[PDB]
């Protein structure tokens, strides 16, 4: 059974996954999210270092062949992610002229919301801006714009492409007591009463066995900030526990502003941390335990 | 035991494997491939629609990846296919003018080839050129430009770097009996009589079960050609028998001029057949019965 469709039973928008070129010609990958998934990602195809390897000279051959993909096959599509500090080329993070990356950072966005200008449904347009602390991460982009990068990226992607939905995302969300999760919930607030235009809060949830039962009440904190919507993004849990993936299931059902669950991939051997076998498919492309309680929850 | 240094001990320079980003960030692709194997062969990012998808607009993101990677960690590096009927853009294939063709495909070849100039071990330079019958493929780079093709795209290729060994490719010249695997010994022979700067014949040996005793013949026939080097390319054996796979290494270890081996990727869910499971790693990462009978064959 698809899990898509199930969630979109529950009145909920997708349950996608991170995918790119390789991926859909190689396994049984592009079978897999044909059948069960609404949604696709690129897993590196549309980062910095992937797409503007040099100043304004863009590499799209990978990200162009996804959204093709998609479009034949009637899924939707996420992109991103436009600023980040962990997939930056060398030229980037040697500017030291405050304009002058100004501009090298719209023309970023610019170009790649544009290419793909009413196709894309979610932009993640700024991640992992924060310290563990609740801080903000002294990047490039923080030490040499100042604070105001963020309103700058946001204001210039709702400008480039006004029907996607424009997110801020970050990791280590899951828990509510945990001080990274109520810092970006201060500072949303405070963006967003100055008109900043962040549609969403995207949480990126790399999970330890047992901490699925925490999302239950860190995602109704986020979903606090006032954001129209919320999501859980790239999506993977150790040891791929029933029990943590319906918990982190039922978080998303239980708060209204939550849209969707991506998750890091189809199979084990392809995650990023296969040794922990994190997925829903197993090395075989067989539906794990966690897939069908998945399947049960979202019916009963 | 790693494989490729014990080909290495039989006087051969590698046994190598097809590989790309998103593979050594995955899985234990980048430990396995750092452990057993000695050279590394683009499984996509070097082709014509992943590097020159529109006129002149290179993207070299990816293959750049694959080279920093393949240096840092001491491993040989082969590169293709430059000319290649399959992954062309239809900007190129729309081309009807002999001088233009010419040009444009003069300027992938160098383009390519100065890039990581003095940095490849083998370029695989045209790939797939004959018809199963023997006679030559009617391919845009044929219709266009005549059967000329072939020595401007190799005397091209030597002038732009004449450090590497230039290579044409080709598949189903797993049996000595098939026309193909004789038409291409003639044609070669008679190029390189001319000059053409063939340097080597690269067998794409994709087989079914049962068919690696055929290679033992097979590749002496290619090597009668004459040219310095043959090699075994992107080879995968549907059910991964031992017997199979040993085969191939041992017509490798008969035959003089053959360098070499490379496989089709590392684990059999990244396979483009991952149900026929035949590649020489699980979907665990577990080395598999054919990879120990290569080991014990090698030491032997």
């Amino acid at each position: 059974q698809s899990i898509d469709q199930l969630i979109k039973a529950r009145g909920k928008v997708y349950f996608g996954v991170a995918t790119d070129q390789n991926r859909l010609t190689t396994g049984k990958n592009a079978a897999i999210i044909k059948a069960d998934f609404g949604m696709v990602w690129p897993e590196n195809s549309m980062q910095w270092d992937a797409t503007e390897p040099s100043q304004g000279n863009f590499n799209f051959a990978g990200a162009d062949y996804l959204v093709n993909w998609a479009q034949q096959n009637g899924k939707l599509i996420g992109g991103g992610c436009l600023v980040w500090h962990r997939h930056l080329p060398s030229w980037v993070s040697s500017i030291t002229d405050k304009n002058t990356l100004t501009n090298v950072m719209k023309n970023h966005i610019t170009t790649l919301m544009t290419r793909y200008k009413g196709k894309i449904r979610n932009w993640d347009v700024v991640g992992e801006a924060f310290n563990e602390d609740g801080s903000l991460r002294q990047t490039v982009f923080l030490n040499v714009i100042g604070e105001d990068y963020i309103p700058i990226a946001f204001q210039t992607a709702r400008a480039a492409d006004p029907n996607a939905k424009l997110y801020i995302m970050d990791y280590n969300l899951d828990s509510a007591s945990y001080p990274k999760t109520q810092a970006i919930v201060n500072r949303v607030k405070q963006w967003r009463a100055a008109g900043v235009p962040i549609d969403g809060i995207g949480s990126q949830t790399h999970l330890s066995a047992g901490q699925g039962a925490g999302v239950l009440q860190a995602l109704p904190l986020l979903a606090s900030a006032g954001t129209p919507e919320v999501s859980i993004l790239m999506l993977d849990v150790a040891g791929a526990s029933p029990t943590d993936y319906v918990n982190v299931v039922n978080a998303c059902l239980n708060v209204q502003s939550c849209v969707g669950i991506t998750v890091f991939g189809v199979a084990d051997p392809d995650s990023w941390r296969a040794s922990t076998t994190p997925l829903l498919f197993d090395g075989n492309f067989n539906p794990k335990p966690a897939y069908n309680a998945i399947v049960q929850d979202l019916q009963q």
